[PDB]
C-alpha cells in the first residue's frame, strides 16, 4: 500500500506562546514519537501539521512534500483522534460497511466497497469480533484496546499516506499497548506509510520500538534524531542518569528540570542539531447531485435504525403504555355516552398523555449525537440536510406503533362509537398530534442543545397547552383567550369530541363544552404544527459552525 | 507516631485457586510494595491480610504480632480502598471535622477532637487547600492526587499503626504520583509506621523509593527481598535484560512470561527464599447511650445540611414553581366562588402537582449514596437508625418552602376564601400532604435501590392516584370504588373543598361533588400514611446486608 510516497516539513512553527521554533523533517517509511511532559503543546504540534489550525495563528511553514496544504494532497492524510465516537448497536463489520459506504467514491461499484472494507478488518486483526456489537460503558461490547482498532480503520478505507494519531495507547493495558505499536510499527515499515504518533507514557521495550524521537519541553524541542542515540547524546554534554531507568523516563525528566539545566539544553539544541538539520531541509449535473443525496440518505437510514428502535422499545416506555392502557380501560368499563362530563374526560386524558410523552422523549435526540455528527460532517460523509432528513423519516415510523396499540385495546372496552369509519378518523386525529407534538420537542432540545435545561422548558411549555386546552377553566379571564390558539392540545381535543358527538343537537334530544371552532382549520393547524416545528429546528442546528 | 509496633505474618495463604502459598513478614518500619499483573490477585492479598475475608475460603495463618484478627488489635489498623467517596460541598477542613468528631472516642473533649484534625491536615500538606471545597467531576473543587490525600486523612484520625493502602497512584500524574510516594515513605521511617501497598505501573525513580518488594504471579510468589538486590538475584538464575530498561518493567514481564521460564522461577523460589524465610518466621447505663444517640443524630444533620438545600434549590426546581404561580394567577384571575366547576379544578390541580412533584424528587435520595452509607457503617461511625432519622428530619425542613411561597403568591390573586382561618387550614393541609407524597418515593427508591427502575414505578402508581382521586370519572364501576381509599390525592381534595365550601348548604341557595367522607377520618389518613410509609423505608434498607 502507499505507493505514492510523501515528505513533511514544518520549519519554524510558532503558535500564539505554545510552540516557538520547532523545526524538523520526517522522511516517508519513518515511525516517529512525539514525546513532552503534559503541557508542553504536543497535541498542538499534531493539529498543526496535519492541517487544523487554519493559518490564523500558526505563524509557520507547514509544508507537504514542498508543497502547502492544499485539498489534493490533504485526502491524503488522516488524523486519529483522541477519543472513539462510535455508534453502540453495530457489529464491528456492519459499522466500517456503512462508512465504506459513504467515503470511498461515488464512481465505483459496490463489489469494490466491501472488500475494501474486509482488506482493513482481516489487516488491524478484528477477524475475530467482526461478529461483536461494540457497546459502549452500558452495554457488553468489545475491549477498549480493539475499539480502537476500530477508530483506525476508519481512517484506513481511504488509503492515506500520511496517518498521525493523538495519543493511541491512552487507558489501555500493558500488553494491550505493545501490541498496537507493533501494528503502527507494521504501517511504516511493510506498506511504506508515514506514521506520525504521540505517546503519553512510553514503556521500557514500547520504547524500542520507535524510529525516530521528538522532545518538547514547553515550545522549543531538544532532540530530534534516531530513537536509539538519544543517550549517547546527552552524556557528550554531561548528562547521564545513576540508578538504572527507562530512557524515556530520563528524556522526560530533562524536559522538566529535574537532572541527574533546563536552559543549556535550549542553546545545546541551537548550535549542534538545528545547523544539521535545516542544510538538508531545502535539498454530473442534475441527475448526479439528486441520486447522490438519496444514496445518502437510504444509507443513513438503515445504520441508524437500530439506535431508533432502542429508543422507542425499551422495558420501560412498554411499561407506562401498558399501564395506562389498563387503567382507561378499567376506570371507564363499558362505558355510556349519555353522561357527557364522563367522556370529555376520557378524551381530554388521552389529549394531555399522548402530547406528554412524545415531546419529553424528543430533547434528548440532537445534544446526544453532536460530536459524532460534527466529526463526520467536516470529514465529507455527509451533509446537515440528508442527516436531518434520516432522523425527521426514521422517527416518525417508530414513534407510531405505542399509541396504534394504546387505542386498539382500549377503544372498544371502554364503549367509544361504534364503527370503521369512527374508529379509523379517531386513529388519524391521534396519530397527526403525537408527530406534532414530538416536533415542539425536536426543536427545542435543538436550539439549546442541552438535555437538562430543555427538559424543564417542554415541561413549562406544555403545562401552559393543557391549562389553556379547554376543560379545566370554563371561562377565560379576556386576556388570555388568545393563548389557547397556539397549543396543540386544543386544536386535538376539538376533533375528538366533534367525531364522537358530532353538531351536538343529537344528545340534546353542556353547549360551550360542544362548541364550534371548525374541522378544516383544526386539521390545517396540526398540518402547520407538524412543518413549522421540524423547519425551526433545522435553522437551530444550521447555526453550530463546527 | 505510634509507639506500639506492629508485626505482620501471613504464613501459608491460600484462597479459592487465587492465592496458592503466599508467605513473607513485614517488620515495622518497613515499607513495603506488592508487584503483579493485572489477575495475579495482588488486591486478594492485602484484604486477606487486613481482615477483610473472614475464615471462609481463606485457609492461612493471618496472625497479627504472634496473635490473631481479635478486635482489640483490629482498631490498630486502617485500609484505604481504591474509590474514594467524599461529599461534594463540603470544604476540605469541615470534612475532615465531622469525621473527627464521629471516629475519635466519646470520652474526649471537643478541644483534643479539633487539633487531632488540624494535626493531620498539616501532615499530609493539605493546609493550602484547606478552604477549597471538594467537588466532583461536575462541581469545580480540588485534583485528584489531593483528593486522595483526603482519603488517607480519613484513615489517620485514629492513629493506626498498620496501614494497608490499595493501588494509591492510579489515574495521578507523573509528578503527583511521585510526591505521594515521598510521604508515605515519611510515615514508614519517620513515624514508625507499617506501610504495605500495592502499586500498579511503578516509574523508574518511584521503584527508587521502595525498601522490600513482593512479586505475585498468579499465586505463588517469585521475590521477597529488599528491593534493591531484585535484578542481582534473577541473574544468579540466569535471567537479565538486553536493553537498558526499568527495574520494575523487567519483574513484570518474568511475571507473565515474556523473558530476555515462569515455571523455574516458581521451582527456584521454593528452594532458595522459602527455606530463609521460614526459619525466622517463628522466633454506662441508660444516660450514656441515649445522649451518644442524639450526638450523632446533631453531626449528621450539620454534615448534610449543604447536600439537602443543594437538591431543593437548585434553579431548575424554582424555575417550575416560578412557572406554575404565575399560570395559576393568570387563568383563574380574581375567580368567582359561585361557579363551582371552575374552582372545584383549581382545589384539583393543587393536589395533582404537589402530589407529583415531592414523590418523583424522593426515589434519587438514597441510591444516590449507598457506598458511602456502607463504608462508613461497616467502620463503626454510625448506625442505621441516626443516619436515617437525619434524612428524616433534614428533609421535611427544606421540602416546605416552596409550597408555601407557592400558595402565599396565589391566594389572593385568584380570590379564594377570606380570612386568616381559611388560609391557614389551607397551608396546613397542603404541608401535610406534601409529607405524605414524599415518603412514597422514599419507601420505593429504598426498596428497589435503583433510581431510573423506580422512577417508573411512582409514575405508574401516581397515575392510579389522579384517576381515582374524585374529579375526571364521575361514575366508578363498581369493582373499582374501593380503589380510593388508599390514594393521598383524594383525602388532600376532599379537605380543600371541605375548606372553601363547607358542608354545602351555604352555596345552594353538583352534590356528588360536594359529597360526605369526613374531616377527621381524612387528617387522621394523612398521619398513618406520614408515618407509615417510613416505617416501610427504614425496613427496606434494614435488608442490605453490607
Amino acid at each position: 500500500s502507499s505507493c505514492f510516497p510523501i515528505t513533511l516539513k514544518f520549519v519554524d512553527v510558532c503558535y500564539r506562546t505554545i510552540l516557538s521554533g520547532v523545526t524538523g523533517m520526517i522522511s516517508p517509511g519513518e515511525f516517529m514519537a512525539v514525546l513532552g511532559p503534559s503541557g508542553s503543546g504536543k497535541s498542538t504540534l499534531l493539529n498543526a501539521v496535519a492541517g487544523r489550525l487554519h493559518g490564523s495563528n500558526l505563524t509557520g511553514k507547514i509544508l507537504i512534500n514542498d508543497g502547502k496544504i492544499t485539498k489534493q494532497t490533504l485526502k491524503r492524510t488522516g488524523f486519529v483522534a483522541q477519543d472513539d465516537l462510535l455508534y453502540p448497536h453495530l457489529t464491528v463489520r456492519e459499522t466500517l460497511v456503512f462508512v465504506a459506504l459513504l467515503r470511498l467514491p461515488r464512481s465505483l461499484t459496490r463489489d469494490v466497497k466491501l472488500r475494501a472494507a474486509e482488506s482493513v478488518i482481516s489487516e488491524l486483526g478484528l477477524t475475530k469480533c467482526e461478529n461483536t456489537v461494540v457497546g459502549n460503558t452500558f452495554i457488553r461490547g468489545i475491549s477498549g484496546g480493539e475499539r480502537k482498532r476500530v477508530s483506525i480503520a476508519h481512517e484506513l478505507l481511504i488509503n492515506p499516506s500520511l496517518l498521525v494519531l493523538d495519543e493511541p495507547t491512552s487507558g489501555l493495558d500493558a500488553t494491550a499497548a505493545l501490541r498496537l505499536v507493533q501494528t503502527l510499527a507494521g504501517l511504516a515499515h511493510g506498506k511504506g506509510k508515514t506514521v506520525v504518533t504521540s505517546i503519553h507514557q512510553p514503556s521500557s521495550r514500547v520504547f524500542q520500538m520507535f524510529d525516530t524521537v521528538l522532545l518538547l519541553s514547553e515550545g522549543k524541542c531538544l532532540f530530534v534524531g534516531k530513537g536509539r542515540d538519544a543517550m549517547a547524546y546527552f552524556e557528550s554534554v554531561g548528562f547521564s542518569p545513576a540508578f538504572p531507568m527507562n530512557p524515556a523516563d530520563f528524556l522526560l525528566d530533562l524536559a522538566n528540570g529535574v537532572c541527574q539545566v533546563r536552559q543549556t539544553l535550549v542553546t545545546a539544541y541551537d548550535t549542534l542539531l538545528a545547523p544539521q538539520v535545516k542544510t538538508c531541509i531545502e535539498v454530473g449535473g442534475i441527475t448526479t447531485c439528486i441520486a447522490t443525496w438519496f444514496s445518502q440518505l437510504c444509507i443513513l437510514l438503515h445504520r441508524l435504525l437500530k439506535e431508533r428502535r432502542h429508543e422507542s422499545f425499551d422495558l420501560l416506555r412498554i411499561f407506562q403504555v401498558v399501564a395506562a392502557s389498563i387503567l382507561c380501560g378499567l376506570m371507564w368499563w363499558h362505558s355510556d355516552y349519555r353522561d357527557v362530563h364522563d367522556r370529555l374526560g376520557l378524551l381530554f386524558f388521552i389529549s394531555i398523555f399522548w402530547g406528554v410523552l412524545p415531546s419529553f422523549n424528543a430533547v434528548f435526540t440532537f445534544p446526544q449525537e453532536r460530536a459524532i455528527f460534527t466529526r463526520e460532517r467536516a470529514s465529507g460523509m455527509y451533509t446537515l440536510s440528508s442527516y436531518f432528513m434520516a432522523h425527521v423519516l426514521g422517527s416518525l415510523s417508530m414513534e407510531l406503533v405505542l399509541p396504534a396499540s394504546f387505542l386498539t385495546f382500549t377503544y372498544w372496552m371502554v364503549y367509544l362509537r361504534p364503527g370503521i369509519v369512527p374508529f379509523l378518523l379517531t386513529l388519524s386525529v391521534l396519530l397527526l398530534y403525537v408527530l406534532a407534538s414530538q416536533g415542539l420537542g425536536l426543536a427545542l432540545g435543538a436550539a439549546i442543545m442541552d438535555a437538562k435545561k430543555a427538559s424543564t422548558i417542554v415541561t413549562v411549555t406544555m403545562l401552559a397547552f393543557v391549562l389553556t386546552g379547554g376543560y379545566y377553566v370554563n371561562k377565560v379571564p379576556s386576556g388570555m383567550v388568545w393563548m389557547k390558539y397556539v397549543s396543540t392540545t386544543f386544536y386535538c381535543y376539538r376533533l375528538l369530541v366533534a367525531i364522537q358527538y358530532g353538531s351536538g343537537e343529537e344528545i340534546l334530544r353542556e353547549e360551550e363544552v360542544i362548541g364550534d371552532v371548525g374541522m378544516w382549520t383544526s386539521v390545517g393547524v396540526l398540518f402547520l404544527m407538524f412543518f413549522g416545528y421540524r423547519v425551526l429546528a433545522y435553522l437551530a442546528l444550521r447555526r453550530i459552525k463546527h
